[PDB]
């Protein structure tokens, strides 16, 4: 089997991407944030505290003839931006782009933090990291991909995120028309539960490539590119007036600037992030200070190849017995 679904930016800045997901019988379609950095499929639901729902579409298990309470199971998750959610668990039928999993754990939110409430466009998350990170207790549950894997034509999914445009998530096949040149594959460590890999270095604009190992994660659920302070300083030093602002919470730059590109290494291959991808616009409405899309990972504890990086490539998440990551230009 295979599946193919379109993923769409939630706003004009590509702050996140939503992908329609069919849950239950008859189908209830929710727009979920596919997140290769976590491993819980959770939704706004009929159980979510009413004051914490503001415009989201909810899953109502009592209206699904295939929903079954997973008795005794609870979940609770916290993300790197300080947001969180928690609740109980149902199993139900879940389909993405024509690919159907029966008995998928659907984590029903009883509580969500303010950031989720305030984002009316995201109805929940669909985790695509390794199932070892799944938070369901006392019986850990598998991700949608893990459950689908054996049925897929090939044990892979691909992320093809657009810049200010829709893109695609495919399951079970590689669309050879969706990228240019060849795909360069690179080793993955699953020791921390992530799609963790090591970039071979970077360049700023038309500058020379610096060979240096940068360990990080391929994370579709993180907006920006978070790299070591040395790398980030080298980037922003090429932008007149750019500075790190503790009051804003990162690097800002004059909105009048033309940003240089940023290149990252994948083995001997190179992915180029155009300067425009690094512009996240005014820090507040009307401001002439703009927020940068490359930020320091210092104090996160991990480097994160988020959407800013991933949307510059066609990315293969290879879930074979020894997982790997592939990157191609597009």
């Amino acid at each position: 089997s295979t599946g193919s679904a379109t993923t769409t930016p939630i706003d004009s800045l590509d702050d996140a991407y939503i992908t329609p997901v069919q849950i239950g019988t008859p189908a209830q379609t929710l727009n979920l944030d596919f997140d290769t950095g976590s491993s819980d499929l959770w939704v706004f639901s009929s159980e979510t505290t009413a004051s914490e729902v503001d415009g989201q579409t909810i899953y109502t298990p009592s209206k699904s003839t295939t929903a079954k309470l997973l008795s005794g199971a609870t979940w609770s998750i916290s993300y790197g931006d300080g947001s969180s959610s928690s609740g109980d668990v149902y199993t139900d039928t879940v389909s993405v782009g024509g690919l159907t999993v029966t008995g998928q754990a659907v984590e029903s939110a009883k509580k969500v933090s303010s950031s989720f409430t305030e984002d009316s466009t995201i109805d929940g998350l669909l985790g695509l990291a390794f199932s070892t990170l799944n938070t369901v207790s006392p019986t850990q549950q598998k991700t949608f991909f893990d459950n689908a894997k054996a049925s897929l034509d090939s044990p892979v999914f691909t992320a093809d995120l657009g810049y200010h445009a829709p893109g695609t998530y495919n399951f079970g096949f590689i669309d050879t028309t969706a990228y240019t040149g060849s795909i360069t594959y690179t080793a993955v460590s699953t020791k921390q539960g992530f799609w963790e890999w090591t970039s071979t270095g970077y360049a700023v604009g038309s500058g020379t490539f610096k060979s240096t190992s940068i360990d990080g994660i391929a994370d579709t659920g993180t907006t920006l590119l978070y790299l070591p302070a040395t790398v980030v300083s080298a980037y922003w030093a090429q932008v007149s007036g750019a500075k790190s602002s503790s009051s804003v919470g990162g690097y800002v730059f004059p909105c009048s600037a033309t940003l240089p590109s940023f290149t990252f290494g994948v083995g001997s291959a190179r992915i180029v992030i155009p300067g425009d991808y690094i512009d996240f616009g005014p820090i507040s409405t009307g401001s002439s200070s703009c927020f940068g899309g490359i930020q320091s990972s210092a104090g996160i504890g991990i480097n994160i190849f988020g959407d800013v990086a991933l949307k510059a490539a066609f990315v293969v998440f290879n879930g074979a017995t020894t997982p790997t990551l592939g990157f191609a230009s597009k």
